[PDB]
């Protein structure tokens, strides 16, 4: 049920979650070092997806192909397949790391921005989705053909759908036809070119929607060539479709049929354009795409429009900036807090000190440090209120120019290091605590205003676009 | 080359060490709970064995059937599968662990026993052979028909095992008889008994000898029932081995063909005793066992003799046990050196704290403690030698009534948690000093005399012995 549809806030299936996820507790990261794809697959089979390494290994392999994906989520190194079938290298001698973008799909995933679901033996936890900055159902699409769960979306410009996101945070009631201004169609990471117009028109209008895919191809003289052909097409096979098609003249007439596809560029040489033509009605040179965006909202399958999915996006980045505000509020409480009893103790070291010599046991220690209040010394200005943790009991913090350690707090104290109590590591917590001050304030500055949460979002997407938008591929007649 | 035969040290091939170690690493043992077997094998694919998680997956069930290995070395939870072909479940169903004997084959795999080498990606390393306390080549067996290299050692009992080990260390020069004077023959999990008592002697003497394995029937007035059957066959094949010679009057006569074999025992009943001796004659009933000891020794393939793979564990045990002792000795040097520091740190805590609470950076308390000499607090007996690690520079540690630092030991000092200064914290780290002097001496006692090191491998065989050494199953004519 969950497992055909993705979900339109990520454009993930469990699995691909699952994947990236484990690539993320690994460390496996854009700007570290290449892993063995056996590495991330055996992490992923034993806490995640349990279910054969062959299975995992090709949703990795999937997301590391260019023809596969238009922004790819795992940088793959090694012959992770092409083109023409060509199976990917074993898992022992690929190497893979989260691309640059993926990095982006589990932005803030550890400030406990989205809801955490139990893996298969309830030892791992696993995010329900990810905090995504990126609207990776569009952009990479999603594909599917089970019980009655089919889905079929094309990938798009992320350029163009960021202005498309932003459009329609600057004004909601915005049309379809308002939204395609800047989204005009699809975008694929191979195909060339999309003739039907009307399809995509009915299809963001909609839902659904059929368009037509066809290869970007020229005559020369007396040979025609394909530079680029239409999307899923493996060019081996429709090499294939042409020869058997000559060989029994259904394709009018044929010389010589030649594959002449190289690293740089893409070569299929066939030997006027009137064999061109007969060829596209024919062959695979020209494809059908029965547009059908359905994908999971609100735990439900639905047949979601342009504005439905996008407006989805959005929703998801309120509900992660607020979580993540609000994470990050309290954070800021609770290091600011520890950051107190820490000042108040090196600012009295010497009492301090010479209750833990005297104090047997580390407990004896903890009690004698909460037992009674403690001086503040040059600490006073600095503690002179919403730093202190919404969970704190008033009987504790600074009451009357004394402070009142928590149980916590003391053991914060005894867990202190020697070097902790030098010049510049003293420092350190002084400058952090009013750092803290500055931080916590703006966070609630954000939790107030919803003007400024939207703001909040507004940047992200601009900042995505710029660092990762790119130009067009597939053209629109 | 090496995949194809065990290692007389420890009996295993890679995968099998593989396997156990990453449980090791895992932390996965016997006192601990179950662990779902997918955590494990893709623990395995990913870091040892990325060869396919069925591969792996069959290995740890095979170590977990009772009817597989006469002392298992994997403690499984489920349908690991029966001895009538029934397959084990999923991975993601089974749970397992570290048998209790699994921990005496990788005991002391820690204090640097043996050698280490890298895996397929060279950022784990994996031990040569395992630091074994069980005879397991032995005592579990090893099969194998390899590229002229095939091994075929059957299992043995572990108590005559160790008997014959222990002989052999009271007298080197020890025959063949001798030692079958504790080890008559092999031991099966499952098979019942065994005639030929010449092939035994062949077998345990020049390393070949083919022996013969019956199954334990008797009649009943009327009615064969065989209670246990010879190892390494398939109940089930047999079953239907006889059913498919009773239909095609191969086997005299018989009458009715029922396997009523429960959970408490085993009844394969057929329904006078001409009926039995012509059914071992043709079914498996009767199962010959060509023994070939086959293994690795010193890196190449050997046939080995009773007495070889026996004296092949005793070395093995000598260079572990000095290896450790090795190990122990340069840990407890190493231990003793920074409690040294510490212990005289907290003997001038007023002017180590001042030096400190003064310096900017740790970096500069750490150069004002090893720039001057110590005062010997109450710490002056403790000091007043061998506790000096072989590597240290005679300028550092007590010269003359003072105290000379070393960078590392001004750094622990600098690492000091507060909670450490308080009345029972400082006596753990002098009294673990005080231990650490009678315990380098020890393990000096033992360096030193090579009957001391001898007497420690005789008591740990002895230790195996009590705790795991059990009855013999297969009986011996």
């Amino acid at each position: 049920v969950g497992r055909a549809l993705p979900d339109v806030r990520d454009g993930l299936k469990p699995v691909h979650r699952r994947v990236l996820y484990a690539m993320n507790v690994l460390g496996n990261d854009w700007n570290k070092a290449y892993k063995k794809s056996a590495r991330v697959v055996g992490d992923v089979i034993g806490k995640y997806h349990p279910h054969g390494d062959s299975a995992v290994y090709d949703t990795i392999v999937r997301m590391a192909q260019p023809f596969s994906l238009r922004y790819m989520l795992v940088d793959g190194q090694g012959n992770f397949g092409s083109i023409d079938g060509d199976s990917a290298a074993a898992m022992r001698y690929t190497e893979i790391r989260l691309a640059k973008i993926a990095h982006e799909l589990m932005a803030d995933l550890e400030k406990e921005t989205v809801d955490f679901v139990d893996n298969y033996d309830g030892t791992e936890k696993i995010p329900d989705v990810m905090p995504t900055k990126i609207p990776n159902l569009l952009v990479n699409g999603s594909s599917g053909i089970a019980v009655g769960m089919a889905t079929n979306i094309p990938p798009h410009n992320l350029t163009e759908v960021i202005n498309g996101c932003l459009a329609y945070i600057d004004d909601e009631d915005i049309s379809i036809e308002g939204l395609m201004e800047h989204i005009p169609g699809p975008d694929f990471p191979t195909a060339a070119i999309i003739n039907g117009r009307r399809g995509i028109e009915e299809a963001y209008r909609t839902g659904r929607g059929k368009v037509y895919i066809r290869a970007r191809a020229e005559v020369e003289v007396e040979t025609i060539i394909v530079h680029e052909i239409p999307y899923q097409v493996n060019k081996a096979r429709l090499i294939e479709k042409i020869a058997e098609l000559v060989k029994e003249k259904r394709v009018e007439g044929i010389s010589a049929l030649r594959d002449e596809s190289d690293k740089d560029g893409m070569r299929i040489v066939i030997e006027g354009e009137v064999v061109l033509n007969n060829l596209y009605s024919q062959t695979q040179l020209q494809v059908s795409f029965g547009i059908n965006m359905v994908a999971l909202h609100h735990g439900q399958p639905k047949i979601m429009n342009l504005k439905d999915i996008i407006a989805a996006f959005v929703r998801h980045r309120r509900e992660v900036v607020t979580r993540r505000t609000i994470f990050e509020l309290r954070k800021a409480r609770d290091r600011a807090h520890i950051l107190e009893a820490l000042a108040v103790a090196l600012a009295n070291i010497d009492p301090i000190i010479e209750l833990i010599r005297h104090a047997p046991t580390p407990a004896e220690a903890k009690t004698a440090l909460v037992a009674n209040p403690w001086q503040l010394g040059n600490v006073a200005a600095m503690l002179e209120d919403a730093a202190r943790p919404e969970w704190l009991e008033p009987e504790f913090g600074v009451r009357d120019g004394l402070y009142y350690l928590t149980e916590q707090q003391a053991q914060a104290i005894l867990d202190l290091r020697l070097q902790k109590l030098t010049g510049l590591e003293h420092e350190k917590l002084l400058d952090e605590y009013k750092e803290l001050l500055d931080q916590i304030a703006e966070l609630l500055r954000i939790l107030g205003s919803a003007d400024r949460l939207m703001e909040v979002i507004r940047e992200e997407l601009e900042l995505v676009r710029e660092q990762f938008g790119d130009k067009r591929r597939t053209e629109i007649t």
